[PDB]
């Protein structure tokens, strides 16, 4: 109790101590480079197709974007910190990848708190939920065959030389798709793509999110 | 008089002791789990959109939790037993609607009450848009919608939730609302998701309502 | 001539430095040190009355006045400066909130207060507010009636008390070509007990009766 | 080559070290000159009596605390700085219905003689009955601009002319301009004994043929 | 080793951004040339009730500074790096006829190279003044919007385009509008108000409802 109550205060200063050694000694990660490239794992959880505007060809999605990477600058051994194997931290305190939708028509709106989980192996998990408006012609949404749209996500300023992407599966997580949406999902896939762009030798990597959908009935 | 100046210095010194010569509490952990009490006061169903299945709520969200690191002896500070402070000065939980469709809009001052036993009360007023099919809203039966609230980043082993009651407080509901409320419940739930190893805790808010004639 | 202006600038930089730095920001009112805030509304316009959501949009000026010993000074010690203008963020401001707004209040004017050597502050932000209102009858002769309470969010009547100078809302800047004409507008102090709290809260209740301008 | 080191030094001299000006006072009043360049009447709403304008708002004033000698800082006659680095007047539309939207970078020009020029491009919604806009007579609206917290004893207004500059008015606008005037107006009230000043922007306009 | 490349950059950035106080901006004595290019992604919306058209595009900005160059061998063969656009000076290029504030679609990060050149490419959504009369015809509709520095005259900032053709190779295939032509063209003139020369890049786009 008084024992147990001291364990609590102790655990705190341990975390504060770790958060001090990490977030100062070697400062912020300066981003990846070709010498030390970074692999970012990307995955999508589709919650809702909120709106499909046929007068402007924009469709609004609500989804969670799963992001994972690993950095040696964020390694520590849980034995020098009271067995702290991980912590929560504000996402501003750390480097996060500049993953963007390439055909959005409005700035993304964030729906969850901007907080990541860092693990002692220097791995990071960050899952921002957002609402995205993107370019999409919903022709066919009101037929049996439905409509099909696609939006690519990838780094804005880092090529495949500095940032590699991967998905753990090519199936979009549909386990949280809102059952009463105006639209039913016929299928949703997320697929790693590599292209070259004539100019420049460097490759470009994106995860393409394709979605086929129709009015609910 | 030369009394109000003393009490003022006592408050200033108290806040200063708590925030400036001691770090912010880093949040809960497996070894230092936090229980957060939630209670909802529904003020208005402002709008129901059948074209996109979004409904807009205005409500007050009552949050309470208790930290050892915020405790003090009133006797060491001129008998002060509680004070107001900007929510930015302290740790606050990351309670989120899980089916919102727009960033939540805050309607009240971001200020919390801290009490000498280390308890905190924080009650943000909010407008929320969330996923809801209002089909049936123009019948006698009405429409029923649901929205979960819980931590985004902390499992049940770090943040636990409780309610004091399972009835949503309807005593402030706007009488001339376009919608009347048939019932409104807040219910703690523990659920396992494939994404994560640990059970997560939410409070489910289910509202039955209909067009007011 | 020109030397004078420099001096007074120095005097003002000095007064402000003394007030803001030789003692922190006043921590807010307590049960020991309660504050009375005086409120007056100037109704500029009813902009929108949406009957599909029961929301009415108002534009108004909100006069706020209060007074602190901690903002007092001797003008003789400061080149006879009797008052000054300063940013609302340099000072404590009351957390006065509309209890039935439906969207965050939008600020229309610069956030600047006037402090006076007697310790009194005046701060008049212009605002557009959406709040809960049933405009039914706005096309009738008697018109429509709405009410919205203003008061502190976090301070009870033991810490903050409100007051009006009149129960009459100032309509002298009401936009003469508004869609709506004002039949009456009142602002009245109320002592309210809510079942959520053992302490009474004080609010100013803004009652507006209005109808479509013909 | 060194001229970049002179700019740095000047900006440092004027800001860093120099006790930077606390705004105007009765003992030290300020004259702000105001001029509008009307770009477009974008929207006219008969259901809420709101009209939206896009314009450029030119503001000029002058401070001793910002004067310097050119050949004492390597012949520098002027510089650009962020609006946040310096003091700016609190000119506002007295009958807006929505917060103003800023359309231009918030950067001002400072000259060695201590003058500042600031020209924020803005979209403004304000109270206006557009009745008659589809007539030949047209519609008439007005909005006053001026300080919110400084009377005429602390800030005086001027204008270099009472004609609104229309040389950048949008040639294919929904609405054509019949007249646009910007008029200085001294105002004495009643609650108060000090004078007040505003610049009244009157626009007459109608739907384009 | 992989440890070491990282330390070099960190050191390199610190050298540029601490002992080297950033560029206070251009002057009549040392003017700056900024290269502009538009990649037109989509005409989202054409409002004939207010005469506003909404575009989504990428705006390619390129310029060059002595204060930003370095020798890659004094730093471990680092030839470029990325950095928050807030950490450096950027040009205040603005649409001159926008009706609403521009909305930023992409992260605000620039690429700086060892020769001192910078590339910054913000994706944007822009509403601007445009009477879309005839958008529903064979001829289609024509609109223009000028871009340029707000506070720097032709004496301080010069503008150049790479080519006169707007890049259309990323135009949305299923847009509500098809592009008939898109040009970007440097213009210089005097205005009556002022005596300095003014430079802008004028974006002209002809388009029509997709058939
Ligand atoms: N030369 C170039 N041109 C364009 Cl028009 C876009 C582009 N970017 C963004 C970028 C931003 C800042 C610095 N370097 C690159 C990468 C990109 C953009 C769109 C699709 N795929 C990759 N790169
Ligand atoms: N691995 C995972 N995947 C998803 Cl797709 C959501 C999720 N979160 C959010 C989260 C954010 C940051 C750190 N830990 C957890 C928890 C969650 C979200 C929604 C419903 N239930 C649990 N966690
Ligand atoms: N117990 C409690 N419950 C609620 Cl649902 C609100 C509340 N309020 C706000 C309020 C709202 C409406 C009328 N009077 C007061 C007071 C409060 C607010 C923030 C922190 N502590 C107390 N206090
Ligand atoms: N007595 C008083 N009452 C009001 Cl309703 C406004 C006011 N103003 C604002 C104003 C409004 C219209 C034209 N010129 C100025 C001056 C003011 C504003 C803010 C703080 N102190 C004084 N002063
Ligand atoms: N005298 C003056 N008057 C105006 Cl109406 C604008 C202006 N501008 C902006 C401009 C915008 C479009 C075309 N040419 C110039 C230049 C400027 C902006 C800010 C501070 N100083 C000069 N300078
Ligand atoms: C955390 O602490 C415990 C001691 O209670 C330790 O034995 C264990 O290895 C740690 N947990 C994990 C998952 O490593």
């Amino acid at each position: 109790d008084y024992k147990d109550d001291d364990d609590k205060l102790h655990s705190q200063a341990n975390l504060m101590r770790l958060k001090s050694d990490l977030f100062n000694r070697s400062p912020m990660y300066p981003g990846p480079t070709k010498d030390d490239p970074l692999t970012v794992t990307l995955g999508f959880t589709l919650q809702d197709i909120v709106k499909a505007d046929s007068s402007t060809n924009e469709v609004d999605l609500v989804y969670y974007e799963q992001q994972r990477w690993k950095l040696n600058s964020l390694m520590w051994d849980p034995n020098e910190y009271g067995n702290i194997t991980d912590f929560r931290t504000s996402a501003a305190d750390i480097w996060t990848p500049d993953i963007t939708a390439y055909s959005s028509t409005r700035p993304v709106q964030v729906l969850s708190p901007q907080i990541a989980v860092v693990t002692h192996d220097g791995s990071v998990m960050f899952i921002p939920a957002q609402r995205l408006s993107f370019m999409c012609d919903p022709t066919g949404v009101d037929s049996e065959e439905g409509a099909t749209c696609a939006v690519k996500f990838g780094s804005w300023v880092y090529s495949g030389f500095e940032i590699d992407l991967k998905t753990d599966t090519d199936q979009v997580d549909l386990s949280s798709y809102y059952a009463s949406s105006k639209y039913e999902i016929l299928s949703a896939t997320q697929t790693r793509q590599v292209q070259h762009y004539s100019c420049c030798p460097e490759p470009y990597i994106d995860v393409n999110l394709v979605v086929k959908f129709r009015e609910r009935r």
